[PDB]
């Protein structure tokens, strides 16, 4: 409920940012760096720079996208049913922008919830813990592991 025109979003971000965020356009598994990123931080959306994800709760899911067992809080995301491409899936969205950010699955980690958030590295943007405070985020420094 707060997002630009499409022509304002294709003068302030990267083709890959556009394409993923606005056209659903997944990535190439194992191409983005936030695939191999495990360092302290939130990932923001990168239309918005709401909150989406800790890094408390990203993992290794081995499919070569971003993956994450939760939201950063349910309020964060938008999930909606797809049933193309000729199958059931579960799609996820920023709040705030209504970016595209991935897919969820039932195959995540059972210990941390059972849910896989797939996520494009494209839909992301990395803030460090230590600039968290700098940028305007330093009520979820906490959420940080
Ligand atoms: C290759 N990755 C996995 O098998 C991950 C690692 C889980 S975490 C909690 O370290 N597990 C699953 C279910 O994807
Ligand atoms: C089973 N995997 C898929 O459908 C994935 C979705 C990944 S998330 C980043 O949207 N898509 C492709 C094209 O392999």
């Amino acid at each position: 409920y707060k997002k630009p025109s499409d022509a304002e979003l294709k003068r302030t971000l990267t083709e890959e940012q556009y394409q993923v965020t606005q056209n659903s356009a997944t990535e190439y598994a194992f191409s983005h760096e936030y695939d191999h990123l495990f360092k302290p931080g939130i990932y923001v959306d990168v239309v918005s720079g709401e909150p989406l994800f800790s890094s408390a709760d990203k993992y290794d899911s081995g499919s070569g996208w971003p993956s994450f067992t939760r939201p950063i809080d349910a309020k964060s995301v938008t999930e909606h049913d797809d049933f193309s491409y000729n199958m059931r899936r579960t799609e996820v969205r920023s709040h705030a922008a209504d970016s595209h950010l991935g897919h969820v699955f039932p195959d995540g980690p059972r210990d941390k919830g059972g849910l896989r958030y797939s996520i494009n590295g494209a839909s992301l943007k990395f803030i460090p813990l230590e600039q968290m405070d700098a940028a305007g985020y330093g009520a979820l420094k906490s959420k940080v592991k």
